[PDB]
């Protein structure tokens, strides 16, 4: 790591976030050290923690559908940390295998019909700096989804936001197991 | 106008729920975005994200003038220019010294700014791009000018930029006649 000078702390030293971590590593199998690093401002910690478990609540999109939203959106951002962890939860949950695996080519592989591809393409535009967002992307998601499906969409997208910067500002070091998840879908 | 119109924002008096939340936001900026009244049609995340957004009104490890100058300089280089204008108000609002709000963009070379601020908003510049772009020496910068404490403070600013930069590119929001003045003044 380019970064020596956050550090993580030990996971017992701080048992009130427990919640916070428990949230993450349900997903992943593994608590990442970001989220360790993040423990030292308890406050931050918590307040990030209950937003990220907002994914998980939502009721409008499935499941397979929010993990490709973030598998897209840090993939966009280009986060290869964020996007080798949220491919690996997106196959430690994920049923068919090999739709997960051609995510990144969403738009051409027949794993994926219109609905998907028009959140999917939405998560992509979104997530470029400056986003590339245009009025298709709007047009198509509205063809395919509720007002309450979009706003879920975005928030995915957003919290990726969140956490591409996070990690690039920790430069948190792939994991071996996200790695393989990655190499395999790569 | 915008390009979304799936996802309208509720009327302020529609959810006296949020009015914690929505504070945080308004007492800086003057005025409530309409980005926050479309998140509140999710109760869960608004309650979460404007917990999120008051951490950094409570960060204390590094100026306030600083916050907000990261704020500007992250949504600048992610190239949002509705959040470049609510932060810019922000810290016109907030900022004594007109002057060194108005040159922040120009951090490096401006004489406003001593290099300890440079190293936060070069590191913020660096962080907010895709893909980021940050380098040895942004890190280099950061520790020799800021402890750990600060570091996570100053990482937790752009982060939180990362979710309203996306969040308000998705919702397309258009800037409003206040922010939109100071960003013609500061361009």
């Amino acid at each position: 790591s380019m970064n020596t000078l956050v550090t993580p702390l030990q996971r017992s030293d701080a048992p009130q976030l427990e919640p916070v971590f428990r949230g993450m590593e349900q997903n992943l199998g593994f608590l990442p050290n970001g989220i360790l690093t993040m423990g030292k401002n308890p406050d931050l910690a918590v307040a990030f923690g209950g937003l990220f478990k907002c994914i998980d609540a939502f009721k409008h999109i499935p499941t397979e559908l929010k993990w490709a939203i973030a598998m897209i959106s840090s993939s966009a951002a280009g986060c290869m940390y964020c996007k080798s962890h949220f491919s690996h939860i997106a196959t430690r949950t994920h049923v068919n295998r090999n739709k997960v695996m051609a995510a990144f080519e969403f738009q051409t592989s027949d794993f994926y019909n219109e609905a998907e591809r028009a959140a999917l393409a939405f998560a992509f535009a979104n997530s470029t700096s400056p986003a590339h967002l245009d009025k298709e992307h709007f047009d198509e998601l509205a063809r395919y989804y509720s007002e309450e499906a979009a706003i879920e969409i975005a928030a995915i997208i957003a919290i990726c936001g969140f956490l591409n910067r996070w990690n690039a500002a920790m430069d948190s070091q792939i994991e071996a197991a996200p790695r393989a998840t990655l190499d395999e879908i790569e």
